[PDB]
């Protein structure tokens, strides 16, 4: 039967849109815009218009969550779809509002929300289906009652509309919305795709694979910082595939005066047992079975065990998942990971970048934004946020807007009618406003993202490419036959080099061309994790390096230990000792297979520890000159991309004219230049301002003081003031590394010996 | 790198199950690696990890003299800095025949070539004789 299909996750989120793949129209012979008649479980119907989309394979179908809950199914089941021409269009509608949705409007909900919704939309209903209406700060359900023809209808100009009446109350196989579905998860793609992979299978159908016989999982550990939202994530789960989700909290079974709470573990564990594909979620685990040592009295230890013993116990029953949250995986007692017990881990990182921009879009999704806002420019301001300071951010940002306008009724006991407010436009100022009185949480958290640089920001370096290329794009390209040919592939880079130039470009642009995450480690960092402890950082971040596979891990400033050291300061050896023990095991330890590049850049090469330039560590040397003339024209072309030009003096005479000169006094040059622009500008703003003081309208219209273009003059008087980075003796001693090394690599040619 | 790691603490423990584990599973031949980092780590501007050194080097000392000839323990020691290594080692009973292993040498180099040369694609390849 080629009509039949499998209902799948959608991208349009308007309530009367399908997406369909162009086979599928091929073979049904489908039009656009046609009126499709859609039939599903519990003999329920609902009628839609048929969307191209070429995204969805041809045997899946692509349906938003309205839709999907008028027809009264879950995802991955089947629905049938036939053209159905025979509609015409509809002559009178009544709809009525659900009670639990219109708490407090008293308004005229038919100019508030059907006109706008209803308008040149030509959307065809089918009685006692549901439909949802976004508004001003909520969202309102109305339940078609009546409509002619019945059952199928199309929205004409001239269709009689009532909208009045006492509002119907919610029905019980309905599958209430507001319930957290998968639509209000973003930034998690990748984690929600590996959950929903192990957990899809065994509870949609739980009777065919034990048949067969597999292990199913009995543990999943989710752990990340507070308020990344893992509470949601198993709350969306639950109620996606279908469970009995039963949450017990943490305190909740601490407060209990001793002895009831193993009672209550018990109680709670036979009751999910019995209700078929549950779902238990154990929040804050950490809180009842922490770490062996922290624990003092005798009432943990019985609530750990009691929990140990009843997990052991869970002996395949009615495919009952667990699911416990954490902080941080060390905390918890290590007794829970044994095979039986939570063996799975999953993280949930902070989001960055782009999931800030999926969170905010989800939050602000009621609220009414004026044409002016830039939700891309507050998300790539804000960083160190997660989920819940955004939606705080949100909220308050709506107040700051709802105050200032506080003459609206303040008297009436009904409360405001929706028409002033949905007269609410929140402006940038009140979003910039909400972030400057906001606190942040993650701040000093290791960042794990991909770094946006490209092969365009710097402009030398060619063959430094081609050898960073060969060494880290094809072991991942082609592994077939780098196994077949013998070697094993490197699994270090060593940069050496004047301070400055272009290392962490480098590293930061390889990252984004191999598109993988990135991990950085600053001297500081190593500084601190070696006047105190020097063992418990290096696991953790290596660990954290490999889970999150691949990552380009980099190591900056690794002579800093040397330097330090190397003066009158002689005590802290033996943590240093500790510190490059560490890394030297840590990097001996790791498997071939997994892919995790290490990189480190070092000022003074010779000083360093030459127990790391060894076979199976850093081994590769790569040189890194100062860049001249014709590399310096394209620095200063990738550098003043900026905004303003500078169309009057020549780049090329500047990289003529500066030889000897690193990236960083060239980007220091530049950034003078606009220092002088607005020194320039700003006080040509004030004089202007003096001289209307003078005279009261002095001139009635402005004009273009300085005009946001970098002058020439502005180029020499920021050029004037021009420094010498680096002397000649380093690079002199740079040089005569490279020949020493290189002079080891003497050997006059060959005559092909013996053909 | 884990010897060196011993100084610092755990200069008792961990000698004592490596030696107890090397024991138990007669017989087996144990390595010890990069002898002469102990004094190399210890010359320099610290010279703070002497007693770590010397700790450690005398929980080696005193597990080694613990030894008994019936479990079939081969003890293997290596070292590229011999003249650096302290005296007290070198005496009867403890680590004593001393064997110096030359650089490769003619046959030695065409052997260890041949030796590398098994991979999958050797092809038909060349002589490695003038190599
Ligand atoms: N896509 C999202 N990602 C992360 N957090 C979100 C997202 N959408 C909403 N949130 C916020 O997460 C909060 C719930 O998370 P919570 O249960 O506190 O997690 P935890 O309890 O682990 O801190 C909600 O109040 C919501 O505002
Ligand atoms: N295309 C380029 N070539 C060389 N240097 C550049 C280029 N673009 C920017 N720079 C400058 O080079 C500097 C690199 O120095 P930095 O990353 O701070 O330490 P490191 O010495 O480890 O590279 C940056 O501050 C940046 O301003």
């Amino acid at each position: 039967r080629p009509n039949r299909l499998i209902v799948d996750e959608a991208i349009n989120e308007d309530n009367s849109v399908v997406s369909l793949s162009q086979p599928k129209m091929d073979e049904l012979q489908l039009f656009r815009g046609d009126t499709v008649l859609l039939k599903g479980k519990k003999r329920r119907e609902a009628v839609c218009i048929v969307l191209s989309d070429d995204t969805c394979s041809d045997e899946k179908i692509r349906m938003n969550r309205v839709v999907r809950n008028n027809l009264r199914v879950r995802l991955g089941d089947v629905i049938s779809i036939q053209p159905c021409p025979d509609v015409k269009y509809g002559k009178r509608i009544h709809v009525l509002p659900i009670d639990d949705t219109v708490e407090g409007i008293t308004g005229n909900l038919f100019e508030v929300y059907l006109k706008p919704y209803f308008l040149e939309a030509y959307r065809p209903i089918r009685k006692g289906d549901i439909f949802l209406v976004r508004g001003g700060m909520r969202a309102v359900e109305f339940k078609v009652v009546e409509t002619d023809p019945s059952p199928y209808c199309i929205v004409a100009p001239d269709t009689v509309i009532h909208c009045e009446g006492e509002p119907i109350k919610r029905e019980d196989e309905e599958e209430s919305l507001n319930e957290v579905g998968y639509d209000d998860i973003g930034g998690c793609r990748k984690q929600l795709a590996q959950i929903k992979e192990m957990v899809e299978l065994p509870l949609r159908h739980p009777a065919l694979f034990k048949a067969i016989g597999v292990k199913p999982p009995r543990g999943i550990l989710l752990y990340g910082p507070p308020g990344t939202g893992k509470t949601l994530i198993a709350r969306a789960v639950a109620n996606e595939t279908g469970a009995f989700f039963f949450l017990i909290n943490g305190p909740e079974i601490m407060s209990k005066l001793a002895g009831e709470s193993e009672s209550n573990l018990r109680k709670a564990f036979e009751e999910a047992e019995k209700n078929a594909p549950a779902i238990i979620f154990i929040d804050e685990l950490d809180a009842i079975a922490p770490k062996r040592e922290k624990t003092h009295g005798e009432v943990e230890r019985r609530i750990v065990s009691q929990l140990l013993t009843l997990m052991d116990g869970l002996k395949q029953r009615a495919h009952v998942i667990v699911m416990a949250a954490t902080n941080r995986p060390n905390s918890i007692d290590p007794a829970l990971r044994r095979f039986g017990r939570f063996d799975r881990e999953v993280d949930i990182g902070i989001p960055d970048a782009t999931g800030r921009l999926e969170i905010l879009q989800i939050h602000t999704k009621n609220m009414k934004l004026a044409d002016d806002v830039d939700l891309e420019q507050v998300a790539n301001e804000t960083h160190g946020h997660v989920g819940a300071d955004l939606a705080a951010l949100c909220s308050e940002a709506a107040l700051q807007a709802i105050r200032k306008k506080m003459d609206l009724i303040d008297l009436e006991d009904e409360t405001i009618d929706a028409e002033v407010m949905n007269s609410l436009a929140v402006t940038m100022d009140d979003f910039r406003w909400a972030l400057s009185q906001s606190n942040p949480s993650a701040l000093r958290e290791t960042v794990v993202e991909v770094p946006q640089v490209t092969w365009e920001d710097i402009g030398g370096l060619e063959d430094v490419k081609r050898e960073l290329q060969e060494l880290v794009q094809y072991p991942v390209e082609h592994p077939d036959k780098f196994l077949k040919f013998g070697m094993t592939p490197s699994k270090g880079v060593l940069f050496y080099g004047p301070p400055g130039c272009g290392k962490t470009l480098l590293a930061k642009a390889i990252a984004n061309e191999c598109q993988a995450n990135f991990i950085s480690i600053k001297g500081p960092e190593l500084l601190t994790m070696w006047f105190g402890e020097s063992e418990a950082n290096v696991r953790e971040i290596f660990d954290k390096a490999r889970q999150a596979a691949p990552c380009v891990l980099f190591f900056d400033e690794l002579d800093s230990i040397a330097k330090a050291r190397g003066g009158n300061i002689g005590d802290g050896g033996g943590a240093a000792d500790r510190v490059i023990n560490q890394i030297l095991t840590e990097m001996d330890g790791m498997s071939t297979k997994k892919n995790v590049f290490i990189i480190g850049a070092t000022n003074r090469p010779d000083i360093i520890d030459p127990a790391i330039l060894r076979p199976g560590r850093l081994d590769q040397l790569i040189y890194i000159p100062l860049p001249d003339e014709k590399s310096r024209v394209a620095i200063l072309k990738a550098n003043l991309r900026k905004s303003p030009v500078a169309k009057d003096v020549d780049l090329e005479f500047l990289a003529k004219m500066t030889n000897g000169f690193s990236g960083a006094d060239l980007t220091e040059i530049c950034q003078r230049a606009c220092k002088l622009a607005i020194r320039e500008s700003i006080e040509s703003e004030i004089r202007r301002e003096r001289e209307r003081q003078t005279n009261p309208s002095a001139m009635e219209v402005e004009e273009d003081d300085p005009v946001p273009e970098i002058r020439r003059d502005h180029f020499e008087e920021a050029m004037r003031f021009a420094r010498r980075s680096v002397s000649d003796n380093d690079i002199r001693k740079y040089e005569m590394f490279a020949q020493t090394l290189q002079q080891s690599r003497g050997f006059g040619s060959f005559r092909f010996p013996s053909g």
